[PDB]
């Protein structure tokens, strides 16, 4: 018994367990494109991949995590609107139950099909559990999923899934490689926020690519074939797992791009 995404679980329920849900800098939030600001000043994003390690993939209940090895400058991300270098810890997926739904961030109130989210931590607080704990602690990269197309690098996770389909449920997933995943265009808007799961700690910087990628509708189907529920328990499919775009209050989005 605890936080999830159903009627009496919901994201307007966890303010009670969490009272940050009702913070200054929470996430997802709507991107408005015509009020956000093009800054000069921003750098371009620097994702360094090539040597990223992959271990295992699990069901944690609330979505399936993709965990790397971050005990070394395997896979960082620098640049933007960062300052140090960030490790790749993770990196999920929100989705919904029909393709008009499932993303967190909207841009222009257009909700995506999915919502990738890659969390790195910045290297100078140590280790992930003490960097949530700073405002510049966390720096997720977010890109949208469209219906359309496949995309051949995400087979390999959408083939596995069946074996994770139930809450505690893990697998080895080796020699994946992020950078599939992975839009052709880098440019992006930014701004500080919060993580969009409990505890919702306020320590991101978010970093939201303007381009989304295709996933083919047979690939986002076996999203939601997974469960919420665990083993020998009532089924629950896993969909809708997202957070509902949040006040941005006292807060500017800024553009890489004009
Ligand atoms: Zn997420």
């Amino acid at each position: 018994h605890h936080w999830g995404y159903g009627k009496h679980n919901g994201p307007e329920h966890w303010h009670k367990d969490f009272p940050i849900a009702k913070g200054e800098r929470q996430s997802p939030v709507d991107i408005d494109t015509h009020t956000a600001k093009y800054d000069p000043s921003l750098k371009p994003l620097s994702v360094s991949y090539d040597q990223a390690t992959s271990l295992r993939i699990l069901n944690n209940g609330h979505a399936f995590l993709v965990e790397f090895d971050d005990s070394q400058d395997k896979a960082v991300l620098k640049g933007g609107p960062l300052d140090g270098t960030y490790r790749l810890i993770q990196f999920h997926f929100h989705w919904g139950s029909l393709d008009g739904q499932g993303s967190e961030h909207t841009v222009d109130k257009k909700k995506y099909a999915a919502e990738l989210h890659l969390v790195h931590w910045n290297t100078k607080y140590g280790d992930f559990g003490k960097a949530v704990q700073q405002p510049d602690g966390l720096a997720v990269l977010g890109i949208f999923l469209k219906v359309g197309s496949a995309k051949p690098g995400l087979q390999k996770v959408v083939d596995v899934l069946d074996s994770i389909k139930t809450k505690g449920k893990s697998a080895d997933f080796t020699n994946f490689d992020p950078r599939g995943l992975l839009p052709e265009s880098l440019d992006y808007w930014t701004y500080p926020g919060s993580l969009t799961t409990p505890p919702l700690l306020e320590c991101v910087t978010w970093i939201v690519l303007k381009e989304p990628i295709s996933v083919s509708s047979e690939q986002v189907l076996k999203f939601r074939k997974l469960n919420f529920n665990g083993e020998g328990e009532p089924e629950e499919l896993m969909v809708d797992n997202w957070r509902p775009a949040q006040p941005l209050k006292n807060r500017q989005i800024k553009a890489s791009f004009k």
